[PDB]
Order: structure tokens, then C-alpha cells, then sequence
């Protein structure tokens, strides 16, 4: 079956070792993909008007007792101690986000406050359940919590729902199934609060014309969940996105704002992650493309090769020029024959391969080749640069000219 | 002027007793952090560094082999899973060596320069914590350079030049250089330390760099050049560092196929330019007294109306500047114009663009700076161009 663990070794993306179970060593080229995904999410955070923060890796166990995590996550939480106190390594970003909200006086005028983080979390998942990038102990969530009034729930859940379909469409995921995860057996909050949170999410889905199934007893301890599963090109299901309505944690953590009539009020909190674990999302993408990443995600977008020693200076000039123009480009000046070089970069799935022989030096042009074997012939360097810039800017799925 | 007070006033970050020495970065402070990462990335691109990311914890067994367990125990946070013990990472070096150890390397791959914005933790004594300067959770602009004996000079020189190159951008006038020599508890022979210490002094002298000795303060694995920066009370803080390590690669089985097909162990150079991102932000906060240069300022431009009558226009320009890459916010509040100007002056926002009825007809903007200087009427294209130029060149002034 397509396997990201094999593709990832082939393409030198990352590795794992038993010295750090379920924790990824990101090699240069894999980290390049991770960083480009973060650039993409940030573009969406800007458009959708989110803050971006960073909360600490560890906080005192007492805070985690207060939230309800200690009772409901105890087993899954890594603990460490210093000077007679115990700290939990964070399994979730939400408590940190509340501590940031709690700094200073908040007004109804500050709401809806949308707070995002690339949140680096750890959970002590059983070793026997771990699997490549898909099931890890250290994962990074494209997380956010929205602080809002009850009157704002509708519009904010809607914005989260749009964002899911918006973002998945960029990667070519258009087949999406939705579920509503209802009250678990171990939960905090009254049944009436639950009645209300569940109906709020059902109503949002209904008004969006999104059909769903129930997922009985699978909501969070703090609130119910809209869960979004995409299907890939092999029609495999991946549950990724989550939208969660929380009437419990803010009160538990003494969060408040001053309302219009100057009465003190507790905000509602919406939790959401669209990609889920970025580690897992990269694993899925690697399998979806079978290594043929779109140019905007490809770790190396262009390799420029000499025929021999003769054209080294020209290829060096070209490499520098394309790099200044923001393309991930490298020069292959090695000993070997032209066909040894192109095979190597073809198997590395580099989008474009520029060939530079004696006649290219004198014309100021490049012979352009793709990783799917297409001969794009001689091209001017400025044309090559402009078309790649356009491909990258637009985050296009396919290369030049095809169906 | 204290970074801690300024931090509160500009809403950059906070700390709490629930996590001593752990920073909560608010939006505006995280903004600064992120620009610094962009800047570091630009500088390392010209030097061909890779960028990686290693795990947050690794097995105690690995930390025993590196010598951290014996030479660094009280300073490490530990945790357990399924009866195995892990240290939360105090350093990124061992993780980088694990990546180097994947795949056969040859002399052709050297020098190999491997960088990481590495989030580490050290169990610093609580009484020694001080604001952003000394924290328990820190991020280094770290790198390790894997190289041959013959390449040490060149690569140490390259690190030294990178420190003065990057520091020139912020305009530091006082950079104190210390050479830190073998500590009491250390790994490696006295002969290795003789040769390591000599290489670093030779390198300083080759660049004609005035320096002092700081005996007994080097790392357990090797000597350190330290580039020292100073806070508003003139307290010293290590920022830049360049270190020479002939120990860890052998300890961790790193090797490469030489010129003559014999196996060799590479030399490692450790270096950080800014140091800790937290400490560096502390230093920059006091250095500039909050008036961050335009390229680093969390909000570069605030656009304000007088009344609801100009809102549409303020929104028009706010989307226009934003689309040009400028960090811009609209202030649409039913507050007096002098209340608005004072908040944004206090927040140290480089530029304030005021819009009344007059500006809506003319299609211009009234421009004022956080220094209270009146810049008069300007066209929106000239303001966009001025700013893109200040941002792109990363200028210190104006
Ligand atoms: C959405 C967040 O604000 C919420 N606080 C949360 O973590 N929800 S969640 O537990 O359902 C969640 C969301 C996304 C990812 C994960 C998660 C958790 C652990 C994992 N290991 N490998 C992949 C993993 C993914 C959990
Ligand atoms: C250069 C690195 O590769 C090296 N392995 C190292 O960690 N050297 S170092 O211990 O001297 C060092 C370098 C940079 C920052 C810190 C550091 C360490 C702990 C801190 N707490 N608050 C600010 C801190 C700064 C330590
Ligand atoms: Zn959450
Ligand atoms: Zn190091």
C-alpha cells in the first residue's frame, strides 16, 4: 500500500528511532514541507483575522487539576517535577490560551477574540499504537480557541466550517464526511449545558446543508465535537478537522469579560483544528501525491545541471538568480553524465530540471525537463522564473499545461 | 528601562507562578519572535545551512552516552513512559547527530551546516530566573557544523563573521568577547582541550578581535567563544557563542568516508548567533526602549478615523496596506482623536495615519510618528513605498 514511511526515507524527509518513540526527527527536506504548511495556515489566519500566540510547554499540575484534565487525561499526561512542584507537559493548548485571555480586562468589544497557535503538544500514547507520522506522542496542532458571546456562536462556528472546506480544497480534497460527537460517559458540565451545546452544533451543520451522522459518546469531556473526515485519491478515509463547543473550561479557569450592561460574563470557547496534527497531515499528503508534491510544497523545486566543467560558471549564475527570485533551487555540478544526474532528481521527484550545455551558455536560455518525463525544450530564464513564481503563488496542484 | 515593564505596556508576553521561567507569548510579542526567525532564515540561506527539527525528549540512555547524564543531571527535566526514562532536551546537538547518522556521509558532504530553532528546557534554580533574560524554557537559534580538521579555521571564521554581520543590523555598540576554557567537570583529554582552546584563540587573533579569558566556564564537551551583550543596568548576558567539540561525534558514533576511503569522525562546531530568542528579545526591548525598528514593530501602522463618516475609507486603506505586506490595524472607535493618538504612541506604533473628511476627498493621509513628529499630508502610494523600503532594508531609523 502507499506508505509515507517508505516514501519519506526515499525522499530523505524525516526518520524515527526507538530512542524517542512517536517523536519525529525532521530532516531538511521534510522540515521544508512543514514550514510551507505553516506559511499556508498563516495566510488563512490573516484572512480570517486570527491572533497567533505561543504558550509554554509545561505548567503546574494544579492548573491541570482545575481544568478537569487530571481526572480525564491523567494516564496520557507526561509529568516532570522541579523544587517540590509537579508540572504537566501540555497535551492541549487551550489552558494556555485562557491564561493569555485572563491577562488584563476584557470587554464585550474585544469579542470575538480568535487566538491561534501551532501548538506543540505531547500525550503518552501506548507504544503499540504508534505508527509513522500518523499516530505520534509529540504532535503539532494547527489549533485555535475562539472566545465569544452566546449570540456569536452561530457566526463563529460557521467561520470554522468555511475554513475547513476552504483549506482542504487547496490540497485537492473535495470529498468530506461529517459527524457529531455527543456526550461521553465521563464528562463535566450539566446535562442542560450538554443539551444546549449539541443543539448548537447540529443547527450550524443543518444551516450549512451539511449532512452528518452521530458519534455517540465520543465528544470531549468538556464539550461536543463536529469532526470532519476527508477521502484521498485512493478513497481512504482520514478524520482530520474538529470543531468543539465548550461551556465549561472558561468558568473553571475564571475567565470573564464585561458585557454591554457592564455585568460580568463568562465567555464561550470554540476549539478547532483543521489539519489536526501537522505531522499526520504531511504523512497523508506524502501518500496522496505518492511523493510528487505540488511545486509549492516540493522540498527542492528546481535543480540546474551542467553538461561538464565548461558550463559551471553559467549554472552558478542561474542558481543564484532563481534563488533571489525565491525558488528552492540547487546546482548539480558533479562529475557524472547528464543522464545519471537527471535520473537522480527524477527519482527525488524534483518538479523541474534545467539542462545547461554549450549552446545554452551562448543563447542565455535553459533546456527545461519535468519529473514526469516532459521535454519543455529551450526556455528563456525570465519566462522560467515568472511561470514558477505564478505556480507557487497560486499553490497550484498540477505542473505546466496538463489536464 | 526594564524589558519586563515594557513587555507589559506593549502587551508582548506574560509570566505566571504556575510556570516559572516559561513565557506566554501574546500576539504582539510572538510577532517579534517570528520576524527574528525570518531574519535568521535569510542570513543562513546565504551560508547554505540546512534547517531541521529534533524531538523534545530522548531516552536517558542517549543522554548517558553524550555525557549529559553525568555532567548535566540537576539541570535536566525528566519524565517516564512504560518504565523508560526520558530527558526533556537541554541542547539540540544530540538530535542533530542522530540526523547526521542517517545515510552514509563522505568528505564530499562536508562542511555540513545544520540549523534548528531548538526549544530546550533547563531546570534553572528558581532564584536565578529573571524576566526574559533567564528562563527555564528557551529557544536557541542553534546550529552544528560537521567538518574536517582542515576546515575548522574556515568554519569558525564563518561563524564569527555571521555574529558581527547580524549584530550590525541592530546596531549594538558594546559586544564583549570572552574565551571560556576547560571547566572542573568535563569530558575529553587535556590534549584535546589544549588543541581546542588554541584553535579558538588562534581564530580570534586571526580576525584581530580583542578578547579576555574567562577561565573554567566552558562547556563540559568543549571551549566557548562568548559574544556578550548588556542590559539597561549593564548586566552581562551571553548571546552569541561559538564552540569546538572533538568529543560528542565519537561518543555518538558519527563518521564519514574520507578522501582516502578510511572512516573518519567529523569535528563539530556548536554555535548560536542571537543565543536564546527570549534573552535576545529582552536585550532588544531594553536596547530600543520599546521603539522597535519598523521591520520588527508588532504593529507597523495604525489608521484612525475621526467619526463614523470616514470608516469606509479607513477600511479601504487598511486592506490596501495589508495587501502590500504592511502590519496595519484600523482604529474605528468612538473615541476622541487625542485619546487614539496617545494609546498608539504609548504602544510605540511607528506610524499613525489619521483620516478626516479632508483626507477622504483628497485621497491622501495625515501622517504622524510615535516620536510625535508631524509628517503632514502624504499620498497613499508614497507611504506604501516609504514603508516597504524601511521594512525590506530593515533600517534602524525613521
Ligand atoms: C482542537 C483542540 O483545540 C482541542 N483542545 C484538542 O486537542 N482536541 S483533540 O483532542 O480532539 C485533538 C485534535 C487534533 C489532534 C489531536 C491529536 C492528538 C494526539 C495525536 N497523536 N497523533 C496524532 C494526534 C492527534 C487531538
Ligand atoms: C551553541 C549550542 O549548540 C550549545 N550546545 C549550547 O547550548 N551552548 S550554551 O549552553 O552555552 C547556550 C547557548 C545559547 C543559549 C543558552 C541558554 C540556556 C539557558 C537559558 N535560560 N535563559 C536563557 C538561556 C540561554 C545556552
Ligand atoms: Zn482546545
Ligand atoms: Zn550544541
Amino acid at each position: 500500500a502507499r506508505d509515507h514511511r517508505k516514501i519519506g526515507k526515499q525522499l530523505d524527509l524525516y526518520h524515527m528511532q526507538e530512542e524517542a518513540p512517536g517523536m519525529v526527527f525532521w530532516h531538511n527536506d521534510g522540515w521544508t514541507i512543514f514550514r510551507e504548511l505553516e506559511v499556508f495556515v498563516r495566510s488563512k489566519l490573516k484572512e480570517y483575522q486570527y491572533q497567533e500566540v505561543k504558550g509554554p510547554f509545561m505548567m503546574d499540575r494544579v492548573l491541570w487539576e482545575k481544568t478537569g484534565h487530571w481526572d480525564n487525561y491523567k494516564d496520557a499526561m507526561f509529568t516532570t517535577s522541579s523544587e517540590n512542584r509537579e508540572y504537566c507537559i501540555k497535551p492541549m493548548n487551550c489552558p494556555g490560551h485562557v491564561q493569555i485571555f485572563n491577562q488584563g480586562l476584557k470587554s464585550y468589544r474585544d469579542l470575538p477574540l480568535r487566538m491561534a497557535e501551532f501548538g506543540s503538544c505531547h500525550r503518552n500514547e501506548p507504544s503499540g499504537s504508534l505508527h509513522g507520522l500518523m499516530r505520534v506522542r509529540g504532535f503539532t496542532q494547527d489549533d485555535a480557541h475562539i472566545f465569544c458571546t452566546e449570540e456569536q456562536i452561530r457566526d463563529e462556528v460557521n467561520g470554522c466550517i468555511r475554513l475547513v472546506y476552504d483549506m482542504y480544497s487547496t490540497f485537492g480534497f473535495e470529498k468530506i464526511v461529517v459527524k457529531l460527537s455527543t456526550r461521553p460517559e465521563k464528562r463535566i458540565g450539566s446535562d442542560e449545558m450538554w443539551d444546549r451545546a449539541e443543539a448548537d452544533l447540529a443547527v450550524a451543520l443543518e444551516e450549512n446543508n451539511i449532512p452528518f451522522e452521530y458519534q455517540l459518546g465520543e465528544g470531549a469531556f468538556y464539550g461536543p465535537k463536529i469532526e470532519f473526515t476527508l477521502y484521498d485519491c485512493l478513497d481512504r478515509a482520514w478524520q482530520c478537522g474538529t470543531v468543539q463547543l465548550d461551556f465549561s473550561l472558561p468558568s473553571r479557569l475564571s475567565a470573564s469579560y464585561v458585557g454591554e450592561d457592564n455585568e460580568r460574563k463568562v465567555p464561550v470557547m470554540i476549539h478547532r483544528a483543521i489539519l489536526g496534527s501537522m505531522e499526520r497531515f504531511i504523512g497523508i499528503l506524502t501518500e496522496e501525491f505518492a511523493g510528487f508534491f505540488p511545486t509549492w510544497l516540493a522540498p527542492v523545486q528546481v535543480v540546474i545541471m551542467n553538461i561538464t566543467d565548461s558550463q559551471s560558471e553559467y549554472v552558478n549564475e542561474l542558481t543564484q538568480k532563481l534563488s533571489n527570485a525565491g525558488i528552492r533551487v540547487k546546482a548539480d555540478l558533479r562529475n557524472e553524465k547528464i543522464g545519471f544526474k537527471i535520473r537522480e532528481h527524477t527519482l527525488r521527484r524534483v518538479p523541474y530540471m534545467l539542462v545547461c550545455g554549450d549552446k545554452e551558455v551562448e543563447s542565455g536560455k535553459v533546456a527545461v525537463r519535468t519529473r514526469r518525463g516532459k521535454d519543455l525544450g529551450s526556455m528563456d530564464v525570465n519566462e522560467v522564473i515568472e511561470k514558477l513564481q505564478q505556480e507557487i503563488r497560486s499553490r497550484s496542484l498540477k505542473q505546466l499545461e496538463e489536464l
